């Protein structure tokens, strides 16, 4: 298992345009185009992102770049970030994954902003950390998503994920 193959079961592949959990417009896995109401600034965006005239629709080829450039950017972001990176430095591999993931989807200043639960991780105390993070928005919003993500910090292990 790998963050693509993690994020791909959390996110889901949609190539036409979708309203996310939160009601924003996105589309492939997890792309967030804009938070605007308009329909058409989302079709904007999306055009705009992948470079021709798609009509809310697009290619699996397509989702997929749009898929390279956001991991991509988000492992950027995380060690670029002076509050994230070291956090990222300390933990082993499979966790360094789950942060990806949870910047992924929150982005990297939300996570940022998970001061306590940060300062947890990265003393490794991965029971207290679980339970913090549990008190969130994040959490009461998408439990099982957060509950594969928290486990998964928990553990150490791929275990969360290699049922579904």
């Amino acid at each position: 298992m790998n963050i693509f193959e993690m994020l791909r079961i959390d996110e889901g592949l949609r190539l036409k345009i979708y309203k996310d959990t939160e009601g924003y417009y996105t589309i492939g896995i997890g792309h967030l185009l804009t938070k605007s109401p308009s329909l058409n600034a989302a079709k904007s965006e999306l055009d705009k992102a992948i470079g021709r005239n798609c009509n809310g629709v697009i290619t699996k080829d397509e989702a997929e770049k749009l898929f390279n450039q956001d991991v991509d950017a988000a492992v950027r972001g995380i060690l670029r970030n002076a509050k994230l990176k070291p956090v990222y430095d300390s933990l082993d591999a499979v966790r360094r994954c789950v942060l990806i993931n949870m910047v992924f989807q929150m982005g990297e200043t939300g996570v940022a902003g998970f001061t306590n639960s940060l300062r947890m991780l990265q003393q490794k105390r991965w029971d207290e950390a679980a339970v913090n993070l549990a008190k969130s928005r994040w959490y009461n919003q998408t439990p099982n998503r957060a509950k594969r993500v928290i486990t998964s910090f928990r553990t150490g292990t791929w275990d969360a994920y290699k049922n579904l």
